[PDB]
């Protein structure tokens, strides 16, 4: 439906690799960061080409395409 490979950057500088399709919203993208990573969604900020992407957009909304870098910088919020 679309398969394609993202990536995602973190503060540390290591590269994450997703398996997505432009049908899922940024929170689906989120959850499947969760499911790497162990961070909770609400604690996630994505940004692509310099812009806070909001949680219930697509990734076709973005224009976010195979092999196209995305940011994650992490909060620290009481749950």
């Amino acid at each position: 439906g679309g398969s394609m490979k993202i990536y995602v950057k973190l503060q540390d500088g290591t590269v994450i690799e997703l398996e997505v399709e432009p049908s899922d919203t940024i929170l689906e993208v989120k959850e499947k960061i969760y499911e790497k990573t162990g961070i909770p969604p609400e604690d996630q900020i994505l940004i692509y080409k310099g812009k806070v992407l909001e949680d219930s957009k697509t990734l076709a909304d973005y224009n976010i395409q195979e092999n196209d870098v995305l940011y994650l910088v992490r909060r620290l919020k009481s749950p």
